[PDB]
């Protein structure tokens, strides 16, 4: 079940499918380019569809793969802006194609589906903003570690009195990645824990810890 | 105001119909980020900022908005958290589309529900423009720490590598790796030769590679 028709009783939904025109793609041939003009949004019927950016001397970077039920396209369809990102059939693909004219006509009877693009697209700028802010465990352990060889550093230690949320302020971290590493550390026998304290153990295996070799 | 672009005249006012105003005094909140929220807002008179707290407590700034500008149509259209602050900054004036009142708008004039699309459209656009730098801003977090760890593995500060050398060690591609040398060179971090990195910067290059710089 396709996210475009939730709320649509099934009448609805063959009533919006009637708007939809055939496209075939064979296995790797291009659905169209990033900088395209653009002029429909599609439905998969059936296959797979990767869509993916170029940048940095042409690389790619994947944004999605997709299969049957779901959407792709939408932006051009409905600002008439360049297509912002490239799609490539990596199976033999059926789409259901809507364009601009067709699905102005649509949305009219169904404005339904004019909102569920709108939910779409809000679905796709949280998983955006959480992209953002994502960042491995591993990392996250040397910049949390590195964080406490600075407080370290001023020459007093190796007992602190700071909270979590005021090492994820100095490491750039969430508090909640902070508490996960330092947790990790504890474990390790790097540092000791307590109400509102950071005690260093092991302070060279510690700024091992931070520059990686450990 | 775009959420309104293609409505005849008196459709517009129509529109206007389902609002409700609302009023705020100069540094009074609308909404915190974590609240859910319940509609979507139109600034009348006044100026709001939009701020966004990233790790640690600290608030980026997304946006001022003034008369005309559209704010909170994620919480309207998801049911979920508002990814934002919004505080006023003048004395101002809102006009607030509750949800309910929101799907029997858009039921009565459908290009509502299409110039919200549009527009979120237009911000993913943004969006895919910012994720193609983070890539660059991590992978030059990555190569800097590569190139950190060496120097405290007793090495350089002048290195005898190749850029796929450097891209192994840094978990990213070669072409990837020669352009964030050239930045950090233009940077004065690193000076390159045939074949050859030198840190010029060891503190600098320290920070980049922990994400402080
Ligand atoms: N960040 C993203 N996540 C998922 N899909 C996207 C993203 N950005 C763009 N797209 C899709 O890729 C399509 C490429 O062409 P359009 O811009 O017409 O519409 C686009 C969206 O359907
Ligand atoms: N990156 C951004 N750029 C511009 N505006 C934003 C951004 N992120 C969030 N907003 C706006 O801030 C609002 C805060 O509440 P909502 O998440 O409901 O809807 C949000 C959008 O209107
Ligand atoms: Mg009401």
């Amino acid at each position: 079940g396709s996210p475009l028709f939730h709320g649509l009783a099934p009448e609805e939904v063959d009533l919006a499918l009637s708007y939809f025109q055939r496209r075939l793609y064979p296995q790797g041939k291009p659905i169209f380019y990033q900088g395209d003009l653009g002029q429909a949004l599609y439905l998969v019927a059936s296959g797979k569809v990767r869509l993916f950016r170029t940048h940095l001397g042409g690389q790619e970077r994947t944004l999605a793969l997709l299969g049957p039920g779901e959407l792709f396209g939408e932006m051009s369809l409905l600002d008439e802006g360049e297509r912002s990102a490239s799609a490539v059939a990596v199976e033999d693909t059926e789409l259901l194609a809507l364009f601009r004219e067709d699905y102005l006509a649509l949305i009219r009877r169904l404005p339904l589906v004019a909102h569920n693009l709108a939910a779409l697209l809000a679905r796709r700028l949280r998983e955006a903003d959480l992209e953002l802010d994502l960042l491995s465990f591993e990392e996250a352990r040397n910049r949390v570690a590195y964080a406490l060889l600075k407080l370290l550093r001023q020459g007093l230690g190796p007992l602190f009195q700071i909270r979590h949320h005021e090492l994820a302020a100095l490491a750039g971290t969430s508090r909640e990645t902070v508490s996960r590493v330092l947790h990790a550390l504890a474990e390790e026998g790097v540092v000791r824990l307590g109400p509102g304290t950071v005690e260093v153990r092991e302070a060279a295996l510690l700024e091992e810890i931070a520059f990686g070799l450990a």
